[PDB]
């Protein structure tokens, strides 16, 4: 009923499962005394005592797929004991986002080189009703996978050893009532964003499409991990979500749902050991993520870096997906997942919102006024230049109607922007 937990080769304390089923957490004294010790996270404050609080269930429930249909497909892929964190934990938490590496009581760097076949079958396991709901993320089929790469090759980890990328496959079609959301494309959809915002400035991972036969896959780089100089040790970094900072379920990782929104994150960004600059990257992503009909940026898509004495600041933007690609479902349809507190009500929607509401939501929040108007003023200028230039560089193969598809309804919404800046 124990789970050590380890941060790389240091031992952090351990989780456990009591009878009852309880999850409780307790750090390890010598962690305590470490010289740089810090929490498992912000909502885990170091302390002695033994902590029995929710937040010790919902951060380690944090650290697997919220959604019940994937969970199911991982109990029967293992044969976990059930579907409850530490079970799953006790099968899968060898490697998962951030540095909590889980041992059972009771029980490196190696890996299997995979073939150009075993690749296929590996990432092909993996892929293989709704409502008035434009959601991407909901009780879905969606699940990502991570893949271990050395020199040239792609490679299943053994044991402990971390992987180093991130691996999604297409989402594939969400179907409602009257309409069904073309997600086949995702792979494609997410490589553009992500080359985009890079074009931007903003701050993301570089991500590469691969193929596997029959396999069309996006491999995001991972920023929860870092080699050593002779590429023999790969470390992990310690990160969380902010649902797991807050101390909140994955249930209600959507402002929608009671999540937290931007004034929360960005009152607490305030805390941030770069805490001007987070707030601002903070905003521009929000403005970003309006521009490129992004409606999926809820809470779990955004982390912080936990450093030594427990100092945190925002990990890189990750998981960023344009809705444009699925209208032909409208564009006044599209909602972000964060809304722009105004003063009459939060805005969300993406073909109601203009300049004003970002800076009135910036005075709000007292994100200085002069930052907002840089922020605008640059995507003003920006843009079109970016759009050029992240088309000219995509693959051979990218498909046409995802270009045009994001590109036309970016530079119909900038059309706001440059008529103000």
């Amino acid at each position: 009923p124990k789970l050590v937990t380890w941060m790389n080769n240091q031992r952090v304390g351990e989780l456990t499962k009591l009878a009852n089923g309880a999850h409780t957490f307790k750090y390890a004294p010598e962690w305590l005394a470490s010289r740089y010790a810090r929490p498992l996270s912000l909502s885990l404050p170091l302390q002695r005592g033994n902590i029995t609080s929710d937040a010790v269930f919902n951060f380690f429930d944090n650290l697997l797929p919220d959604s019940p249909i994937v969970r199911d497909r991982i109990v029967k892929r293992y044969h976990a004991k059930s579907r409850q964190p530490f079970d799953l934990l006790s099968e899968i938490g060898r490697d998962s986002v951030g540095a909590v590496t889980l041992i059972p009581e009771d029980e490196i760097m190696a890996w299997e080189k995979l073939t150009e076949a075993r690749l296929e079958e590996v990432l092909t396991a993996y892929k293989a009703r709704e409502e008035n709901d434009f959601r991407i993320s909901v009780a879905g089929a969606q699940e990502k996978t991570a893949l271990l790469r050395i020199g040239n090759d792609w490679c299943i980890p053994k044991g402990i050893t971390p992987t180093t990328h991130i691996i999604k496959l297409p989402i594939g079609e969400i179907r409602q009532p009257n309409a069904t959301l073309d997600l086949s494309q995702s792979v494609d959809n997410e490589y553009y964003c992500l080359l985009l915002a890079k074009e931007l400035g903003l701050n993301v991972p570089d991500a590469e499409i691969i193929k596997a036969g029959n396999v069309r896959a996006l491999a995001v780089e991972r920023f929860d991990r870092r080699w050593n100089a002779r590429r023999t040790v790969l470390l992990r970094l310690p990160q969380e979500d902010m649902c797991q900072t807050f101390g909140l379920p994955s249930s209600v990782k959507y402002e929608s749902d009671g999540g937290p929104g931007i004034a929360r994150i960005m009152a607490f960004l305030m805390g941030s050991s770069e805490a001007l600059k987070d707030r601002y990257d903070f905003m521009k992503f929000q403005v970003f993520q309006w521009l490129i009909g992004a409606t999926d940026g809820h809470a779990k898509n955004f982390s912080v870096f936990i450093q030594a004495g427990g100092s945190y600041r925002l990990t890189p933007f990750y998981d960023i997906i344009s809705a444009f690609p699925v209208l032909g479902i409208h564009i006044s349809d599209l909602k972000l997942a964060m809304g722009l507190n105004a003063s009459k009500g939060k805005k969300t929607a993406i073909d109601k919102i203009y300049p004003r509401h970002f800076l009135a939501t910036a005075k709000v929040l007292r994100f200085p006024e002069v930052q907002m108007h840089e922020i605008l003023s640059d995507f003003a200028r920006m843009i079109p230049a970016a759009l050029d230039n992240v088309k000219t560089s995509l693959p051979t193969d990218f498909p046409e109607n995802v270009v045009t598809a994001v590109e036309s309804n970016v530079l119909r919404l900038h059309g706001r922007l440059s008529r103000e800046y």
